[PDB]
């Protein structure tokens, strides 16, 4: 396990907390990191991403030992489970019908991390000298970008930019992407929504975290970024420090 917290607030002109997330422990103590962005767009966004969040603290609290050789199937068969009743629920329930999530979670080892990824919540591996995006958007923009149809700038001001093509509880199917980070030579792990980086760029967070200060000193001053950004999101993350391997 990792120094870890997590950080979350409602953002301006945002009526709720859509957001959630949390860090979990199992019976020998490894830690589940897990951040989900409920989604504004349709109904009950609070529900799904709290939903999602709390099954997967109730299944990784029910895990004696889940080693990294084990973690990448137990993550994508639990992301695909959660998904089947999450949508089954929302099917169910006529208030609930549509509402979706998105999920970023990392299992965390000794000297690597395992994420799974659904939508365009984040995570990032982040040292003195530079901040990798681990993850890719599931975003509409994204495949935009891709296809070379706007600039990357564009997508900032473009008409469907919230737009997601991933989603947890939309469909009884899910295809999560599964990616493994070796941690040597990286100082923090960071998951966000997207509350924080459409509005902080890559580089202003590699600023920030190249300074002094505990884990709490840089949450609340991410935070602040985000704010005087003027995010009108719900923002999230949680950051994490890497313990560097002592002589
Ligand atoms: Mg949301
Ligand atoms: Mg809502
Ligand atoms: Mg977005
Ligand atoms: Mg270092
Ligand atoms: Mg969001």
């Amino acid at each position: 396990h990792m120094e870890a917290q997590f950080f979350t607030d409602t953002g301006q002109h945002r009526d709720k907390n859509e957001d959630a997330g949390g860090i979990f422990y199992n019976q020998t103590n490894q830690q589940l990191l897990v951040l989900c962005d409920g989604m504004g767009g349709h109904k009950a966004g609070e529900v799904a991403s709290k939903f999602v969040t709390d099954e997967l603290k109730s299944r990784f609290e029910a895990e004696n030992l889940i080693e990294q050789h084990q973690a990448e199937n137990w993550l994508r068969n639990n992301i695909k489970d959660i998904n089947f009743q999450l949508y089954h629920y929302a099917q169910e329930n006529a208030e609930y019908k549509g509402m979706g999530t998105t999920c970023v979670c990392a299992l965390v080892f000794e000297k690597s991390v395992v994420i799974a990824n659904v939508g365009d919540s984040r995570a990032y591996v982040i040292n003195s000298r530079q901040i990798e995006q681990i993850t890719s958007d599931h975003s509409f923009v994204n495949h935009l970008v891709l296809t070379g149809q706007i600039t990357p700038e564009e997508a900032f001001t473009h008409p469907q930019r919230n737009i997601i093509t991933k989603v947890m509880g939309t469909d009884k199917r899910v295809s999560p992407d599964l990616f493994i980070k070796r941690l040597n030579f990286y100082d923090y792990l960071l998951l966000n929504s997207d509350g924080l980086t459409d509005y902080v760029k890559d580089n202003e967070i590699k600023r920030l975290l190249v300074k002094e200060g505990t884990i709490e000193d840089h949450g609340d001053q991410l935070m602040q970024l985000a704010l005087d950004n003027h995010s009108k999101d719900n923002v999230t993350f949680i950051l994490a420090a890497i313990e560097g391997d002592k002589v």
